[PDB]
Protein backbone atom coordinates (compact mmCIF):
# COMPACT_ATOMS: atom_id res chain seq x y z
CA UNK A 1 0.00 0.00 0.00
CA UNK A 2 1.30 3.47 -0.82
CA UNK A 3 1.94 5.48 2.27
CA UNK A 4 0.62 9.04 1.96
CA UNK A 5 2.92 11.73 0.39
CA UNK A 6 4.88 14.09 2.61
CA UNK A 7 3.90 17.77 2.86
CA UNK A 8 5.42 20.77 4.75
CA UNK A 9 4.22 21.76 8.19
CA UNK A 10 1.54 24.43 8.37
CA UNK A 11 2.39 27.75 6.78
CA UNK A 12 1.79 31.36 7.32
CA UNK A 13 2.83 34.01 4.90
CA UNK A 14 2.44 37.74 4.84
CA UNK A 15 -0.08 39.10 2.43
CA UNK A 16 1.69 39.87 -0.83
CA UNK A 17 4.29 37.15 -0.29
CA UNK A 18 4.47 33.91 -2.25
CA UNK A 19 3.01 30.52 -1.30
CA UNK A 20 5.23 27.73 -2.52
CA UNK A 21 4.03 24.22 -1.92
CA UNK A 22 5.88 21.07 -2.77
CA UNK A 23 6.20 17.43 -1.86
CA UNK A 24 9.30 15.47 -1.06
CA UNK A 25 8.05 12.15 -2.36
CA UNK A 26 8.16 10.15 -5.54
CA UNK A 27 5.15 9.32 -7.62
CA UNK A 28 3.99 8.35 -11.10
CA UNK A 29 1.65 11.29 -10.82
CA UNK A 30 0.79 13.97 -8.32
CA UNK A 31 -2.65 15.47 -7.75
CA UNK A 32 -3.01 18.80 -5.91
CA UNK A 33 -6.18 20.80 -5.20
CA UNK A 34 -7.00 23.75 -2.96
CA UNK A 35 -8.49 27.23 -2.28
CA UNK A 36 -9.23 29.33 -5.34
CA UNK A 37 -9.22 26.22 -7.53
CA UNK A 38 -5.51 25.59 -7.43
CA UNK A 39 -4.98 22.33 -9.28
CA UNK A 40 -1.71 20.82 -10.58
CA UNK A 41 -0.07 17.42 -11.38
CA UNK A 42 3.53 18.27 -10.37
CA UNK A 43 5.74 17.55 -7.33
CA UNK A 44 6.38 21.24 -7.47
CA UNK A 45 3.17 23.22 -8.35
CA UNK A 46 3.37 26.68 -9.73
CA UNK A 47 3.94 29.10 -6.90
CA UNK A 48 1.07 31.35 -5.99
CA UNK A 49 2.57 34.74 -6.12
CA UNK A 50 1.27 37.87 -4.48
CA UNK A 51 -0.85 35.68 -2.20
CA UNK A 52 -3.93 37.15 -0.58
CA UNK A 53 -6.74 36.19 1.78
CA UNK A 54 -8.46 34.09 -0.90
CA UNK A 55 -5.39 31.85 -1.11
CA UNK A 56 -5.67 30.91 2.54
CA UNK A 57 -7.12 27.54 3.36
CA UNK A 58 -6.37 23.86 3.17
CA UNK A 59 -4.29 22.46 0.35
CA UNK A 60 -4.69 18.77 -0.40
CA UNK A 61 -2.31 16.30 -2.03
CA UNK A 62 -2.59 12.70 -3.09
CA UNK A 63 -0.37 10.60 -5.34
CA UNK A 64 -0.30 7.55 -7.56
CA UNK A 65 2.69 5.33 -6.88
CA UNK A 66 4.79 3.12 -9.21
CA UNK A 67 2.65 0.16 -8.65
CA UNK A 68 -0.38 2.01 -10.03
CA UNK A 69 -2.16 2.55 -6.73
CA UNK A 70 -3.50 5.71 -5.17
CA UNK A 71 -2.28 6.89 -1.78
CA UNK A 72 -4.39 8.18 1.05
CA UNK A 73 -4.90 11.96 1.04
CA UNK A 74 -2.85 14.39 3.16
CA UNK A 75 -3.09 18.15 3.62
CA UNK A 76 -1.37 21.34 4.76
CA UNK A 77 -3.03 24.43 6.10
CA UNK A 78 -1.80 27.75 4.84
CA UNK A 79 -2.81 31.12 6.15
CA UNK A 80 -2.23 34.68 5.11
CA UNK A 81 -1.53 37.55 7.49
CA UNK A 82 -3.04 40.87 6.48
CA UNK A 83 -0.96 44.06 6.35
CA UNK A 84 -2.00 47.32 8.13
CA UNK A 85 -3.77 49.98 6.13
CA UNK A 86 -1.96 52.87 4.55
CA UNK A 87 -0.47 54.98 7.44
CA UNK A 88 -0.65 58.75 7.54
CA UNK A 89 2.48 60.87 7.90
CA UNK A 90 2.64 64.31 9.52
CA UNK A 91 5.80 66.40 9.48
CA UNK A 92 7.09 69.73 10.74
CA UNK A 93 7.69 71.03 7.21
CA UNK A 94 8.93 74.60 7.12
CA UNK A 95 12.10 73.92 9.12
CA UNK A 96 15.01 76.36 9.21
CA UNK A 97 18.28 74.68 8.42
CA UNK A 98 19.84 73.74 11.73
CA UNK A 99 16.62 72.97 13.57
CA UNK A 100 15.66 69.38 14.30
CA UNK A 101 13.37 67.71 11.79
CA UNK A 102 10.48 65.83 13.29
CA UNK A 103 8.14 63.35 11.70
CA UNK A 104 5.33 61.41 13.25
CA UNK A 105 2.36 59.15 12.80
CA UNK A 106 -0.75 57.86 14.53
CA UNK A 107 -0.45 54.40 12.99
CA UNK A 108 0.47 51.46 15.15
CA UNK A 109 2.64 48.40 14.71
CA UNK A 110 5.84 46.91 16.07
CA UNK A 111 8.01 49.26 14.07
CA UNK A 112 7.92 52.11 11.61
CA UNK A 113 9.87 52.53 8.39
CA UNK A 114 10.84 56.05 7.43
CA UNK A 115 11.99 56.29 3.83
CA UNK A 116 14.09 59.27 2.84
CA UNK A 117 13.72 60.94 -0.60
CA UNK A 118 17.07 59.47 -1.71
CA UNK A 119 16.27 55.94 -0.53
CA UNK A 120 17.93 56.07 2.89
CA UNK A 121 15.87 53.90 5.23
CA UNK A 122 15.66 54.17 9.03
CA UNK A 123 13.51 51.95 11.24
CA UNK A 124 12.19 53.12 14.60
CA UNK A 125 10.18 51.51 17.40
CA UNK A 126 8.57 54.85 18.06
CA UNK A 127 5.86 56.60 16.10
CA UNK A 128 7.98 59.77 16.27
CA UNK A 129 11.29 60.30 14.47
CA UNK A 130 13.77 63.08 15.18
CA UNK A 131 16.44 63.86 12.61
CA UNK A 132 19.48 65.84 13.66
CA UNK A 133 20.91 68.57 11.32
CA UNK A 134 24.12 66.51 11.22
CA UNK A 135 22.44 63.31 9.99
CA UNK A 136 22.45 61.88 6.45
CA UNK A 137 18.67 61.87 6.77
CA UNK A 138 18.42 65.65 7.15
CA UNK A 139 17.18 66.11 3.65
CA UNK A 140 14.38 67.81 1.81
CA UNK A 141 12.03 66.12 -0.61
CA UNK A 142 9.20 63.59 -0.54
CA UNK A 143 9.25 61.34 2.57
CA UNK A 144 7.12 58.22 3.06
CA UNK A 145 6.08 55.89 5.88
CA UNK A 146 5.48 52.14 5.95
CA UNK A 147 4.29 50.30 9.10
CA UNK A 148 5.25 46.83 10.30
CA UNK A 149 2.71 44.79 12.31
CA UNK A 150 2.95 41.81 14.65
CA UNK A 151 3.03 39.31 11.77
CA UNK A 152 5.87 41.13 10.03
CA UNK A 153 3.48 42.37 7.39
CA UNK A 154 4.24 45.76 5.93
CA UNK A 155 1.56 48.30 5.12
CA UNK A 156 1.36 50.19 1.79
CA UNK A 157 3.45 53.32 1.92
CA UNK A 158 1.86 56.60 2.98
CA UNK A 159 1.27 59.55 0.79
CA UNK A 160 4.52 61.41 0.69
CA UNK A 161 5.05 64.47 2.77
CA UNK A 162 7.08 67.21 1.17
CA UNK A 163 9.75 68.39 3.53
CA UNK A 164 11.29 71.78 3.00
CA UNK A 165 14.47 72.81 4.71
CA UNK A 166 15.08 76.52 4.28
CA UNK A 167 18.14 78.64 4.30
CA UNK A 168 18.26 81.88 6.21
CA UNK A 169 20.74 84.68 5.67
CA UNK A 170 23.83 86.29 7.15
CA UNK A 171 23.44 90.09 6.87
CA UNK B 1 19.35 -0.76 -20.87
CA UNK B 2 19.37 2.97 -21.51
CA UNK B 3 22.03 4.71 -19.53
CA UNK B 4 20.75 7.91 -17.90
CA UNK B 5 20.88 11.19 -19.94
CA UNK B 6 23.71 13.66 -19.39
CA UNK B 7 23.06 16.98 -17.62
CA UNK B 8 25.32 20.00 -16.81
CA UNK B 9 27.12 20.30 -13.51
CA UNK B 10 25.38 22.28 -10.78
CA UNK B 11 24.53 25.87 -11.62
CA UNK B 12 24.36 29.17 -9.97
CA UNK B 13 23.04 32.25 -11.63
CA UNK B 14 22.53 35.78 -10.48
CA UNK B 15 18.99 36.83 -9.84
CA UNK B 16 17.61 38.33 -13.02
CA UNK B 17 19.85 36.20 -15.24
CA UNK B 18 18.64 33.33 -17.41
CA UNK B 19 18.62 29.61 -16.55
CA UNK B 20 19.27 27.54 -19.62
CA UNK B 21 19.15 23.81 -19.20
CA UNK B 22 19.86 21.25 -21.87
CA UNK B 23 20.96 17.70 -22.39
CA UNK B 24 23.68 16.38 -24.64
CA UNK B 25 22.06 13.04 -25.34
CA UNK B 26 19.82 11.50 -27.93
CA UNK B 27 16.34 10.27 -27.24
CA UNK B 28 12.99 9.47 -28.85
CA UNK B 29 11.54 11.78 -26.24
CA UNK B 30 12.74 13.90 -23.37
CA UNK B 31 10.88 14.54 -20.13
CA UNK B 32 11.86 17.47 -17.89
CA UNK B 33 10.26 18.63 -14.64
CA UNK B 34 11.27 21.06 -11.90
CA UNK B 35 10.64 24.02 -9.53
CA UNK B 36 7.71 26.25 -10.43
CA UNK B 37 6.22 23.49 -12.58
CA UNK B 38 8.72 23.68 -15.38
CA UNK B 39 7.83 20.85 -17.74
CA UNK B 40 9.03 20.25 -21.33
CA UNK B 41 9.66 17.41 -23.86
CA UNK B 42 12.70 18.90 -25.65
CA UNK B 43 16.49 18.34 -25.51
CA UNK B 44 16.59 22.07 -25.18
CA UNK B 45 13.74 23.38 -22.91
CA UNK B 46 12.63 26.94 -23.10
CA UNK B 47 15.02 29.08 -21.13
CA UNK B 48 13.73 30.53 -17.90
CA UNK B 49 14.42 34.16 -18.27
CA UNK B 50 14.67 36.72 -15.52
CA UNK B 51 15.16 33.88 -13.04
CA UNK B 52 14.33 34.43 -9.40
CA UNK B 53 14.37 32.62 -6.07
CA UNK B 54 11.33 30.52 -7.03
CA UNK B 55 13.28 29.05 -9.95
CA UNK B 56 15.93 27.66 -7.65
CA UNK B 57 15.81 23.97 -6.87
CA UNK B 58 16.35 20.60 -8.43
CA UNK B 59 15.61 20.02 -12.09
CA UNK B 60 14.99 16.44 -13.16
CA UNK B 61 15.42 14.76 -16.54
CA UNK B 62 14.62 11.32 -17.88
CA UNK B 63 14.45 10.03 -21.44
CA UNK B 64 12.98 7.35 -23.64
CA UNK B 65 15.54 5.77 -25.93
CA UNK B 66 15.23 4.37 -29.49
CA UNK B 67 14.45 0.97 -28.28
CA UNK B 68 11.34 2.25 -26.49
CA UNK B 69 12.68 2.00 -22.95
CA UNK B 70 12.83 4.60 -20.22
CA UNK B 71 16.14 5.61 -18.67
CA UNK B 72 16.88 6.08 -15.02
CA UNK B 73 16.33 9.63 -13.73
CA UNK B 74 19.13 12.19 -13.30
CA UNK B 75 19.12 15.72 -11.93
CA UNK B 76 20.92 19.07 -11.70
CA UNK B 77 20.71 21.54 -8.88
CA UNK B 78 20.35 25.17 -9.78
CA UNK B 79 20.52 28.07 -7.40
CA UNK B 80 19.90 31.76 -7.63
CA UNK B 81 22.01 34.42 -5.93
CA UNK B 82 20.08 37.43 -4.67
CA UNK B 83 21.15 40.98 -5.50
CA UNK B 84 21.65 43.72 -2.83
CA UNK B 85 18.85 46.13 -2.16
CA UNK B 86 18.65 49.51 -3.79
CA UNK B 87 21.69 51.55 -2.54
CA UNK B 88 21.45 55.15 -1.43
CA UNK B 89 23.62 57.85 -2.99
CA UNK B 90 24.77 61.03 -1.25
CA UNK B 91 26.66 63.75 -3.09
CA UNK B 92 28.27 67.11 -2.42
CA UNK B 93 25.89 68.91 -4.80
CA UNK B 94 26.43 72.66 -4.90
CA UNK B 95 30.03 72.46 -6.12
CA UNK B 96 31.84 75.45 -7.60
CA UNK B 97 33.43 74.63 -10.91
CA UNK B 98 37.02 73.68 -10.18
CA UNK B 99 36.39 72.02 -6.83
CA UNK B 100 36.52 68.24 -6.53
CA UNK B 101 33.22 66.42 -6.85
CA UNK B 102 32.61 63.79 -4.23
CA UNK B 103 30.03 61.06 -4.12
CA UNK B 104 29.51 58.38 -1.54
CA UNK B 105 27.38 55.59 -0.20
CA UNK B 106 26.76 53.47 2.86
CA UNK B 107 25.98 50.36 0.84
CA UNK B 108 28.38 47.46 0.82
CA UNK B 109 29.61 45.02 -1.78
CA UNK B 110 32.79 44.12 -3.62
CA UNK B 111 32.53 47.10 -5.92
CA UNK B 112 30.44 50.13 -6.73
CA UNK B 113 29.22 51.33 -10.10
CA UNK B 114 28.91 55.06 -10.58
CA UNK B 115 26.89 55.97 -13.65
CA UNK B 116 27.32 59.42 -15.10
CA UNK B 117 24.37 61.35 -16.62
CA UNK B 118 25.76 60.79 -20.13
CA UNK B 119 26.34 57.06 -19.65
CA UNK B 120 30.01 57.16 -18.65
CA UNK B 121 30.59 54.34 -16.18
CA UNK B 122 33.34 54.12 -13.55
CA UNK B 123 33.77 51.24 -11.10
CA UNK B 124 35.42 51.70 -7.71
CA UNK B 125 36.35 49.38 -4.85
CA UNK B 126 35.62 52.19 -2.44
CA UNK B 127 32.29 53.51 -1.28
CA UNK B 128 33.62 57.03 -1.96
CA UNK B 129 34.34 58.47 -5.41
CA UNK B 130 36.32 61.62 -6.10
CA UNK B 131 36.05 63.27 -9.50
CA UNK B 132 38.69 65.73 -10.58
CA UNK B 133 37.68 68.96 -12.46
CA UNK B 134 39.78 67.68 -15.38
CA UNK B 135 37.94 64.34 -15.70
CA UNK B 136 35.32 63.37 -18.30
CA UNK B 137 33.13 62.50 -15.33
CA UNK B 138 33.05 66.06 -14.00
CA UNK B 139 29.56 66.64 -15.21
CA UNK B 140 26.26 67.88 -13.91
CA UNK B 141 22.99 66.01 -14.13
CA UNK B 142 21.36 62.92 -12.63
CA UNK B 143 23.89 60.40 -11.23
CA UNK B 144 23.07 56.85 -10.11
CA UNK B 145 24.67 54.05 -8.12
CA UNK B 146 24.54 50.27 -8.53
CA UNK B 147 26.29 47.86 -6.11
CA UNK B 148 28.01 44.57 -6.88
CA UNK B 149 28.02 41.81 -4.22
CA UNK B 150 30.12 38.71 -3.64
CA UNK B 151 28.11 36.64 -6.13
CA UNK B 152 28.52 39.23 -8.87
CA UNK B 153 24.89 40.20 -8.51
CA UNK B 154 24.09 43.82 -9.18
CA UNK B 155 21.60 45.78 -7.11
CA UNK B 156 18.83 47.96 -8.63
CA UNK B 157 20.10 51.44 -9.32
CA UNK B 158 19.71 54.14 -6.69
CA UNK B 159 17.49 57.12 -6.95
CA UNK B 160 19.40 59.64 -8.94
CA UNK B 161 21.17 62.49 -7.26
CA UNK B 162 21.10 65.77 -9.12
CA UNK B 163 24.55 67.23 -9.29
CA UNK B 164 24.95 70.91 -9.93
CA UNK B 165 28.25 72.41 -10.93
CA UNK B 166 28.11 76.19 -10.75
CA UNK B 167 29.98 78.91 -12.48
CA UNK B 168 31.34 81.86 -10.56
CA UNK B 169 32.37 85.18 -12.05
CA UNK B 170 35.40 87.24 -12.98
CA UNK B 171 34.73 90.87 -11.96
Amino acid sequence: LTPSPSLPADFAVCEGDDIALSTSTVASSYDWSGPNGFTSNAQNPVVITNATGSNAGVYTLSIVDGNGCSSADTSVQVTVNAAPTQPSMTTNSPICNGADLVMSTSAVGNSYIWRAPNGADTTTASSTLTIAPTSSLYQSGNWTLSVVNAAGCVSPASVASMVTINNGTNP
